[PDB]
């Protein structure tokens, strides 16, 4: 019988690809067919390219991929249109916003599987021990405090600690906390849906050299090389009072064993002011039946079960990822679990999006210059009043002619 294929999650991020596998390898064993899991690396625009290598081909040689929320519009000929495989009803049963992040030109290019919010994690034994009551509101505060914390612990003999971590390398996930940074300055979304270019503005400068002036200060001068896992290891390891990252960090820092289980919480990131927005950028995963996999049907059925209610609880009780069924949210045992899913819902329900929508299938050029100048201020190369402005003038040549 045939053998479905996928694509999907990394081993070397979390246990995600651990767990998507075994997700596999349950449908697999519930209907009687063979699967093969093939892994893939940890950062997603590193993934977005092997991928096209497979898609280039036409290759069938996997059936099923795990895609960004930001992917759509680059992917759209590369996937089956799912719309005629599923009701109306059962369409209604996750989040509109999604669904119609996820279509196309009418396309349904993918379901969507788990949903993604940057949020703030903060050490509350921490906290309390220097007389905080509360995480902090604001940048200011944010940083007065991990320099306070900074000074007591190195003093009582850490010295690997820090105050906050982030990612600061080169990649997508710099785009993401960068639009956490400019948006929460007041400083806009880079492109805004419209499709202005408004990143060339005083707040997007200051959100740039504020991050900068983290650099070796609070945050590690290695943050410029940091990921996801590489903030979340110093974090788990007890030795940074803040983080920012996704829910996925969550479930990992209270497992048997965590130097951390028990002594953290999550809010949302700070702000630059009371009355700018909050910001907590839009990530998350859908899943594509491949245009070129042979076996239609039977991907479209492991699609269905991995996107199942029971499937997403399953990676919201363990896993800590947010399902993208708005059912979830009420779940005794998903809220049991993670009260906190409830505290920052409207968080996740107000996250601001990456511009994939307005720059479509020219995102991935327009993600790296935008991360590449943020770099460029963080490495200290640039002053966020010429990174902006560079990069105003990069996104302008990358989006002339394109419409969306
Ligand atoms: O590193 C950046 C990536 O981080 C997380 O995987 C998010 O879910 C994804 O949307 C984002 O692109």
């Amino acid at each position: 019988g045939p053998v479905i294929r996928v694509a999907g999650d990394s081993t070397a991020v979390g246990e995600g690809g651990r767990w998507m596998k075994e997700m596999v390898e349950a449908w697999g064993k519930k209907t009687g067919t063979r699967v093969e899991y093939i892994d893939s690396p940890a950062d997603t625009n590193d993934r977005l390219a092997l991928y096209q290598q497979y898609w280039a081909a036409r290759s069938p040689d996997v059936d099923v991929y795990m895609i960004d929320v930001i992917w759509p519009g680059i992917v759209a000929p590369h996937a089956l249109d799912l719309k005629p495989y599923l009701t109306e009803a059962e369409l209604k049963e996750f989040f509109p916003r999604i669904v119609q992040n996820n279509t196309i030109r009418g396309k349904l290019t993918s379901l969507p599987f788990f949903t993604d919010a940057g949020i703030l994690y903060y050490r509350k034994d921490l906290l309390e021990k220097y007389g905080y009551t509360s995480p902090p509101r604001t940048w200011n505060e944010l940083e007065q405090m991990a320099e306070r914390v900074m000074e007591g612990e190195r003093r009582a003999g850490n010295r690997d600690f820090w105050g906050f971590v982030f990612q600061g390398k080169p990649y997508e996930g710099l785009t993401c906390d960068a639009l956490e940074w400019i948006y929460s300055h007041g400083g806009g979304r880079i492109v805004e849906p419209d499709g202005t270019i408004s990143v060339n503005n005083g707040r997007a400068a200051l959100a740039l050299n504020r991050a900068h002036g983290w650099v070796g200060r609070i945050a590690p001068q290695g943050v410029t090389s940091y990921a996801e896992e590489e903030a979340r290891n110093v974090w788990q390891q007890g030795n940074s009072l803040f983080m920012r990252n996704w829910p996925y960090a969550y479930a990992l820092g209270q497992a048997e064993g965590s130097p951390i289980r028990g002594k953290f919480g999550v809010t949302v990131l700070p702000k630059a002011s009371a009355d700018a927005p909050n910001a907590a950028t839009l990530g998350g995963a859908q899943l594509m039946v491949s245009a070129y996999s042979r076996y239609p049907k039977e991907a479209v059925d492991l699609v269905k079960y991995l996107a199942s209610y029971e499937v997403q609880k399953d990676n919201a009780v363990r896993l800590s990822r947010l399902p993208t069924r708005p059912a979830l949210y009420t779940d005794r045992d998903v809220l049991a679990r993670n009260p906190w899913f409830r505290d920052l819902l409207p968080v996740f329900q107000n996250a601001v999006s990456r511009p994939s929508d307005v720059a479509g299938a020219r995102y991935n050029q327009v993600s790296e210059a935008i991360w590449t100048e943020v770099h460029s201020v963080l490495t200290g190369r640039k002053k966020g009043e010429q990174a902006v402005r560079d990069l105003e003038a990069r996104i302008r040549r990358i989006l002339r002619h394109h419409h969306h």
